[PDB]
């Protein structure tokens, strides 16, 4: 059908391709099971939308998703775009990390074609499984004309959420992705796509990232914030050679007598501290008294992923910290 | 004043008692400049509300705050609620750790007398800060009858959240604290209290929790679930002999195969793991198939404060499970 | 099976018994032809719940939904509760006026077995429909001995809500029903119920509102406030005898001029004014310099309910005004 | 910094070059509240506060611009009106006209700001910055929000990154799009917020942090020019409930309303009652949109239903839109085109 976009469907894994003995097992299930052929063939409504290919990128549940793995998922994702018989790619993951996945690719996606990730919160077995209607809505999507130039998307439960604000909020329930200050890109009601705002962030063609022919990234961890917390958390991650910490903080990324030695023990050792929030939402504002960057309103996991990238790219403070400004 | 209710505003210091040069200084202020009878004095119309007495028991930022103090806090509280001359306590405290601290005296308060800590997001100095009037309505909520038996508040922006519930949700906004899934026990508008819920949890006088003549608690740190996650911070903590490791998990408490290495090596040394969630809200549930508890509704922040006060009392994870899913 | 409480699930209609030719039709689906022992047979599972006996009150849109109909469906719960042989009701129900419905058996069944409004967003032939996982989730609430005594119920989307404070809040969407202030009740998560809350409010069994022998309610028609709002409205309404006027007030219930001279008019004539709030969420509070009544926290759709059921035990507006502080 | 208010002539903007030039345009609100106590936060007067006071009562404005006070009115916001609305954004289109006027702040109720900002979002022919500012506790509260509301509101009207964005609502650290947001509660400081579509920007730390652009026609690229208009057309809203009556539509059709707004149940649902009063105004030429009462979401088209549809606007917006529409058409897939643009 020559008047349909050709969308490639880049499966990798999640919840959305998970499986049960029965409808009602919402926890317990297998990830590996489900290919992405076995994911289209349940919605052909899908064919109605676009011409559809399905690829087996991964199988596996998101909470094991890697760096490197994220990467030749970028790579890939890139070599599709590039081709003129590709009019954008729908990625299917896992709810876990799919926050993290998006926010990579969204700055290292050399294209203003569409790349909409999905997911499902109940398994493809469930009673009311929303993966079947997740995928439709990220087909159409992906297919949508309008829908190019917005950056990565992360598209469940009807909203369109970009990668740079959307966040899991809830453990367990189909309504979890929001950006709670950010809103919703757009939304898709009654097989209509309503674009609400465009982000005003650097992003895919207008990223300094490229990482095209990189295989590794580099060492970053995530050290909370909380009453009592322990120097000796920093020390661990000093001596297993991390190149950055980012610091779910307290508060505005606010730091106890021992996160203040640890980040000041880190730095003197070549390491790049990013105070971040463990609240959920909002700004951490600089603060020259303090040791390290801020992360604007990048939460942690965001955070981690623009940290890795920056590094790949420059050692120099300022340089990292325009970019957690502008991206 | 005989008609009015005697209430003890108990300071620790915070945001609420911070000063600055000049009003629109809103990062980078002191806090251990103000006085307890400087806030009482800023806001005179308490004074027709209750008979005031002010208490001087500490006076730092709340990224400071640690588990002996916060015993401390509790001893204090018990001993003032047990007075027949004291109807109730306010207790001024710094918004980045003040669930921390709330949560533990909900668990070991052994009175009704309403225990309302308040906080404030701008200093004492700022314009349009926001201390003066969250202070007015804790003593207002401290002093009202109808306030006995509610576990211990947070009272900030016009809202009263309970103690298990409530969590600083943004960064640096005056609305931060919030429970999306639960709402607020009430609101106070047009100078009164609108009680809405009552929890359905067990606290205060219904608490197995008493820490009178504890001196020290057990140690519990807070992990991070996130892609490459690594396994020595596991070790780590092993080695710095943790009781108690609450996990920040991916999803709903969901664990890679680094994390899973690490709880199980824990697990071997006798240390509980709690599965909480990074996400901000929501249910973990139980799945007898990943190592450790499950915090319920619990974020990390609170799962630590009951884990610490679980592990005084038992080593029986059936007994620390069910404190979970009923505190 | 002894063992199962006996739920009887009294359908009324809406989109949860809403049938359409494709799996992707949003609009001109049919609701009335769909009966409650297919919304039954579609989700088996609720047998091992409950003995679920399935009866036909009606098979409407709820925004057909009138007062007769829903005294009606009030007298025939309190008749379903009377019975030994009866443990709880569900009562399927269209979205858009379930909080009219739900709100008015909450204030009438003099029972504290549970009664659980369910709905659907999406019709049952729907790709991801949540009616079946949305009735699953209602009969395990019904059939729950914890969830006596709750008062009246609305379960979708793994959530509950209380009659008093759940609202539509989306046109459209999945998650639409949110108490934003008050929270829910409790969620249904992995096949567990999780109670978070008791509503400080007066409900079912101590309730003065009994309707059991009326056979028709007081008049009570609802106004917008806005700018430019007409004073015709209020004469038209006064000229066909509404013995109540519920105001959908600017803000805190606030009134132009020509509202206020609407507003002085109908209660010269003997209507009860009560202003509540366009806005969609909290207080009006008091205001002996304007006219009428304030709703407290109830939006227009629940004061309405509200004020036909206090037309039936007084006209004193103190005594009217204290049931909008208390129910 | 010293206001130099000259005679026969008016006040001028202070030298300094580096600072942009600023209008606060004061039309009343409880920013301009005054009340004999700190806790009276109901029963204070309006009409009594000047906008120099305003300007007193937070002098800091005067290091992020050079600001000029101009008393538009001084009315409790439940009292305006469109005639007063349409002179209101006239006023502005004159003001943003002038090369020394780079942004207007305008200082207006809470309780119908989302109205006079959404209008003014639509007509206002100026890239230059136009930001509402209210407060939810009057200018004698303790703790009262208009002194920081109005700093911020500032410092959004007089930053070059603000320009472009359409009109703005500035309360509690937030910039709203006149589009979105909306007040959502009758009482907090936090009232103002646009469920699914997020604030434009926030202002922590005395920086301002963009997030979004609004994906909509306004401003310079907006049609809707109501520069020479004396009068709008009239248009009503109903609200959708049980037992809705259809005399209300025959009240409004006998008044000589243009435009009907809908505030359904649901995704603009009717009652077999709302449709037979719907299809007399529709008889008799009235232009009816569907909008909801939820607060929140899209009203989808339905050919099956009378009417055109809401989109994502509110009642309260969805008027504003239907009268500015019938300023220009009534042609029904033209109007319907509108509410799907702007
Ligand atoms: N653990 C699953 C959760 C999900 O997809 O909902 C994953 O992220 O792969
Ligand atoms: N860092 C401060 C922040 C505040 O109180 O707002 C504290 O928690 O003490
Ligand atoms: N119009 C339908 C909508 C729904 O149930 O979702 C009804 O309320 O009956
Ligand atoms: N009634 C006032 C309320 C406020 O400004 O907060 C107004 O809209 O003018």
């Amino acid at each position: 059908d020559d008047k349909l976009p050709n969308i490639v469907i880049l499966a990798t894994g999640g919840t959305i391709a998970g499986s049960a003995a029965t409808g009602t097992q919402t926890t317990g299930y297998k990830i590996g099971a489900l290919g992405v052929d076995t994911l289209i063939n349940a919605v052909p409504e899908v064919k109605k939308l676009a011409n559809v290919k399905g690829e087996q990128f991964s199988n596996m549940a998101s909470q094991n998703m890697t760096g490197d793995v994220v990467l030749k998922l970028s790579q890939r994702v890139n070599e599709l775009l590039a081709r003129d018989d590709v009019d954008g790619v729908v990625i299917t993951h896992g709810t876990d990390t799919v926050e993290e996945s998006a926010y990579f690719l969204h700055l290292t996606v050399k294209s203003d074609k569409p790349v909409v990730f999905v997911a499902a919160m109940r398994p493809a077995t469930a009673i009311s499984a929303d993966g079947p209607m997740n995928l439709l809505e990220a087909v159409r999507v992906a297919g949508d004309k309008q829908s190019r130039g917005r950056g990565v998307m992360v598209v469940l439960n009807d909203r369109i959420g970009s990668a740079r604000y959307i966040t899991k909020t809830n453990a367990s329930t189909l309504d979890t992705f929001k950006a709670n200050e950010e809103g919703y890109l757009g939304v898709i009601i009654g097989n209509r796509i309503y674009y609400q705002n465009r982000i005003d962030k650097l992003h895919t063609t207008r990223s300094v990232f490229d990482v095209r022919g990189l295989t590794s990234l580099p060492k970053v961890d995530i050290l909370y914030g909380y009453q009592d917390d322990p120097e000796y958390l920093y020390d661990a991650a000093i001596q297993h050679g991390v190149k950055g910490i980012v610091y779910a903080g307290m508060g505005a990324g606010q730091v106890s007598v021992r996160g203040i030695a640890g980040m000041r023990k880190a730095m003197e050792k070549g390491v790049v501290v990013i105070r971040s929030t463990r609240t959920g939402n909002g700004i951490v504002p600089p603060d020259e008294e303090l040791p390290g960057l801020v992360s604007d309103s990048l939460n942690p996991a965001h955070a981690r992923i623009l940290l890795m990238l920056a590094l790949t790219r420059t050692s120099d403070p300022k340089v990292i910290q325009e970019y957690f400004h502008t991206y």
